[PDB]
């Protein structure tokens, strides 16, 4: 079906579980023996989620190459992205050393430091210009450049310096501050705004590496992110828009990360955020 009536059809039904549950039951299932390796313990953020072997972005490191990440590769959509967890105290060096070593420009950070009380991720970038991080283990500086605080997100400019060569980059962090503690967005409009900064950055473009994207568990908000902008551009490249299917397209992820769409109001969300994006393209 089309999805802008596939939906209202839905709605008019109340079925978005029974739809959410059909995708779970079909979902890919490969093994994940690297993650659950006793020494990688205090490397995985939940235990219920874990990158696959076959698709997990490997550390130049010879010691223990672990890290809780995954390459998604969109074969027809000729897009990448690495879904990532938000960094522990004891991986804020790891997930630089990624930045580094798969030459990404740009991080989107889905998520706040603290919500519901409780931190859902370690503070990974510096706050004040002057005030720059060493990561000794890995052997990289990072500095505040700039920063630029709107309404619903902020971008920053940051210096990454690999200490041992003194080679250094500038990354762009774009980071979408006002998702709900609670339940998803009433509107797709900000999440859309955002997501086109994104794109007019260079950072999602062939000529960088994968752009790192991140919420808690790097599954839920960050599949809603790479689901919407995979599909819109799958409906610039093909004869027929309507053929695109989400629910195809969002199986064919879960083949390189487990769990990508949490709960079925992040399902509806994400069909919303397709069907208005595809009104402003044109
Ligand atoms: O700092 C970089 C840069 C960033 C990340 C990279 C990289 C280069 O090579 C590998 O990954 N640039 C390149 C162009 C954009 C702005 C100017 C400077």
């Amino acid at each position: 079906m089309e999805m802008e009536k596939e939906f209202e059809q839905i709605d008019k039904s109340g079925s978005w579980a029974a739809i959410y549950q059909d995708i779970r039951h079909e979902a890919s299932d490969f093994p994940s023996r690297v993650a659950k390796l006793p020494k990688n313990k205090n490397r995985n953020r939940y235990r219920d989620v874990s990158p696959f072997d076959h698709s997990r972005i490997k550390l130049h490191q010879e010691d223990n190459d672990y890290i809780n990440a995954s390459l998604i590769k969109m074969e027809e959509a000729q897009r990448s992205y690495i879904l990532t967890q938000g960094p522990l105290p004891n991986t804020v060096g790891h997930f630089w050393e990624m930045v580094w070593e798969q030459k990404s420009r740009g991080v989107v950070m889905l998520n706040r430091v603290m919500e519901k009380g409780s931190l859902k991720c370690a503070q990974y970038w510096p706050q004040k210009e002057e005030k720059e991080m060493i990561f000794e283990d890995t052997n990289l500086k990072l500095t505040l450049i700039s920063e630029d605080i709107k309404s619903y997100y902020t971008v920053r400019q940051l210096e990454l310096e690999n200490l041992t060569t003194q080679e250094t980059r500038e990354i762009l962090h774009f980071h979408y501050t006002t998702w709900p503690d609670f339940g998803v967005p009433e509107s797709p409009a900000s999440f859309l705004n955002f997501l086109f900064k994104v794109r007019e950055s260079g950072s999602l473009s062939p000529e960088h590496g994968p752009v790192v994207v991140h919420c808690s568990a790097g599954i839920g908000r960050s599949g809603t992110f790479c689901l919407a902008d995979t599909c819109l551009l799958l409906m610039d490249k093909r004869k027929d828009p309507s053929s695109v299917d989400i629910k195809k397209v969002l199986l064919e992820m879960r083949k390189f990360r487990m769990g990508l769409i949490q709960t079925a109001d992040q399902l509806r969300f994400s069909y919303l955020a397709v069907i208005e994006g595809a009104k402003f393209i044109m």
